[PDB]
């Protein structure tokens, strides 16, 4: 059976008959007729809804955490793959591989109607780039968030904050390793790593950037991926952060990504050289400084530069302290948050220092990322 | 009438007859065929265009305010709705119930070719939340926005910039009772309520809260709804806000959301109690300090607090003064905008005191909520 | 030939042969039946899909720079375009008119297939607002990007970053003369013009608002069009950059936005009057201060105010210095950034000046817009 056709041109001053299709030949497709409406009701061609991904609640991400180890996407979720229409009527559990803790997972709804997570961000185990769409994702964390204001444990899960969607997540470059806050921003749940370049702003075990490991300079300001900064100066942190799509937190942002941390309390010992892991001869585990979202060592083991400034000035002359980037007059102290190991009951969700030129530099001294969060 | 159908691997091979049609029984779809290209052009299952929202001008609202009580949808604004498409080829009519000084309503598009505004933001009157579908909303002030810089009147109206729709909204987690601030932010109408957990936080006629009144605690924050903040502090506010995804607003954010308010002028009287009403004794009506978007009480009424710190500083010593979540060392003031009751001359747009620590509290500070433009 | 049909209540009860077409008859659309499922599977109208932009990578701009005066639409790219399909399998080239230095151009995806720049932002020369789909842009600027920290030359060319498409752009109202900085943020190419209102903020070669020509005044805050600003104080400037959706910078955005300019220099002569053209007496010309980004005089040329307070502090009195809008107390510091032409070695990507109140004015401060990256 082949249709009565013709070309758009042709279709403007034709009126089918009441229920008849017709074939617009130069759009290869369908056009119904209602035996009154010129030109008829073109039908639209798949190819123009690829990407399609519909929630039935667009102001909540698509997954729901039903335990420790387990997710499911919820009911009413909608999702173009492969050419096929995939939906879920129900709450559908999402299958899971062999979970490790700190590790972040994508979570792809694949074109035989089946929702898995996976450690690999292309495809998931047993399919490809075509057959499974990446919908989402979340991370693994090496404890429990705070119940309350005493931090969190050491039992790895997952983070329900850590869930996002392609509609429902950072505005940062990239989404992995970071957590809802008060569903109002997103915030990294680990200190800036040295090795940002190539494990991202946050990530779990690995060594953190201060005063004395500089982070690896940023490929997109004049960095060849092995140099590092020279020192730990607000300058390169809030450089690095911008190189990610991310921002040194505010205040605000600070005490509400902070929450939930054992508040008056430091890590103690002499170092915290290490993501998601015990400061050195530390008194309090990593654990005691879990926020209520997940963030990871929150407070109490290294101040973070803020994106602040106020406070104690320096002088009121042209100071070159930029790096060889042009001269201060009166310039004011950028904000630190969060206390250090060092500083018994003086570290909190609101520990905040504002006699820190944004040219200093020392070993306890790093950086957490935050960004917006995006609803689409 | 049957027609030939095979599965997806079965067309992937199959060229069909210029205008013949197959269906793909594994998508259960029509498949378009040219004669010419092997597989042909399947065509899109409505599921997959569920929620569409199509405007004419995606830069603007797609509501015009047409009177005082009345609005209409503008022309080429598509709509799905219950599996049907609905669209307006012209600007068309809202139609309105009784309306209420003070009250946000949501428009809905319905299934049967009408728009209609309601005060239910489930559905509408005679419809459910399937036959009817929420796409926008608005307030109805209790006053019109200020012509010039003499504030407004009383004349409830509505406020053609809280005209907002899914694609076109504040990027706060709930879109009511704000209003488009120069098209770049949105400003929250209203002063932050004590009772903003079930209220919002901008709502008319309801209790400002302040350092004598501290609004509920945050049930985000280990708050139970029922909890006030023993104070008025910075830090308390700046969390009230995060909790519905709203800021303190900035400087350049405080005088572009207030201008069009009677400028160099205070409510007078002894306090400013409730929300979108005159003052205690006051020698100015509320009416007087309405900003040119429709802001209520936008200046010389109660001072916010703002995000932005400096001025004069703390002691240089750790001080615990948090709330007990941390020390601060030479903490900096938080900002205060808008003046309040007492400051005669002094209040204004621009109106700014940076002598004021954010662990202060006082019965005349209180806050107001930004947040960002979204255009989708 | 009519197709059995029926209304959307008739459907819901019926179950069709299997791979037999029914016609909605309130809907006017195909319906597939599968001889299982009631109601069986109604298609997309394609009005639905209108507007339909749909990229291969989601995260970068949908067109590639492929020489100094051509580029590319990206392999995978499908628009819908006037009723049709249209779209592209290859990277694909866009076809140029004749371009002049310092000029935006917009880029249209045309029914018949082509892709197409031009500098009418309605329509392309040779179709129609109909015919022609704008999907993006790009500034073709005065002179190269920075290759390292030592400005750029005078060869026109199109600015890679300057590439924008409707869902990867500025958060500003209107995209043009804005470059994308790290992928992070948007930053105007050009510093703030005089008639901003008519050329936007960013444009090339107009004279340069500052403390003696001011900008016009807003016409969202009162503003007829004609009138100036009295001065050039930071609330006139934050204002002009409200009205366009825009920000004064921070300082990690400024850093941001200015590297790749010759740090440690400045202008020279005794003034910078106009955009992208060399200062009066200039001992550098104006590419010496290009950024790696495309930012024209982005260092040592004018300060531009910044959206950062701190630093020295006025007067702890009630201080009315705002232009009639309010008083101040203890008002700090409004930023400065960038340097000007008289400040030698100072200037540069880090260059901040922090003595000036926000109702400082002078010849040789001016303003540069910043606003969010927007990912859609
Ligand atoms: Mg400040």
């Amino acid at each position: 059976v082949q249709f009565r056709g013709g070309t758009t041109a042709q279709h403007a001053t034709f009126t089918g008959a009441a229920r008849e299709i017709t074939v617009d030949t130069d759009k290869n497709t369908v056009v119904v007729h209602d035996g009154a409406t010129a030109g008829g009701f073109p039908l639209a061609r798949h190819d123009l809804v690829k990407t399609a991904f519909i929630k039935a609640d667009k102001s909540a991400v698509a997954f729901t955490r039903t335990g420790n180890a387990t997710a499911s996407i919820k009911a009413g979720t909608i999702v173009e793959v492969n050419g096929k229409l995939v939906q879920f009527t129900a709450d559908t559990a999402i299958t899971m591989p062999a979970l490790t803790a700190g590790t972040d997972y994508a979570i792809y709804v694949c074109d035989d109607g089946t929702v898995r997570a996976d450690s690999n961000f292309s495809a998931p185990t047993g399919y490809t780039s075509t057959t499974a769409r990446k919908v989402g994702g979340f991370h693994y964390a090496p404890g429990s968030n705070a119940a309350a204001q005493a931090g969190g444990n050491t039992t790895a899960q997952i983070n329900e904050y850590s869930l996002w969607d392609i509609k429902f997540r950072p505005a940062a470059l990239d989404p992995r390793g970071m957590t809802l806050v008060a569903g109002a921003f997103w915030a990294d749940i680990y200190l800036l790593g040295v090795n940002h370049l190539t494990d991202g702003t946050s990530k779990y075990n690995v060594t953190i950037a201060d005063g004395s490991a500089s982070p690896k300079k940023s490929t997109k300001f004049g960095g060849d991926g092995s140099a590092a900064y020279s020192d730990g100066a607000w300058y390169n942190f809030a450089e690095v952060m911008t190189h990610h799509g991310k921002r040194l937190p505010n205040y605000n942002e600070f005490q509400a990504l902070a929450f939930g941390t054992t508040e008056a309390t430091s890590s103690g010992g002499t170092d915290v050289p290490t993501t998601g892991v015990n400061g050195t001869g530390a008194t309090s585990a990593w654990n005691i400084f879990t926020s209520k979202w997940g963030v990871v060592q929150a407070s109490g083991c290294l101040w973070t530069w803020g994106n602040e400034f106020g406070g104690v000035n320096g002088a009121s002359e042209y100071t070159a302290n930029t790096g060889g980037r042009g001269s201060v007059y009166a310039q004011p102290a950028a904000a630190l948050f969060g206390g250090s190991w060092f500083y018994t009951s003086y570290s909190g969700s609101r520990a905040a220092y504002w006699n820190a030129g944004p040219s200093n530099s020392s070993a306890n001294i790093g950086a957490r990322g935050v960004c917006d969060h995006l609803i689409l």
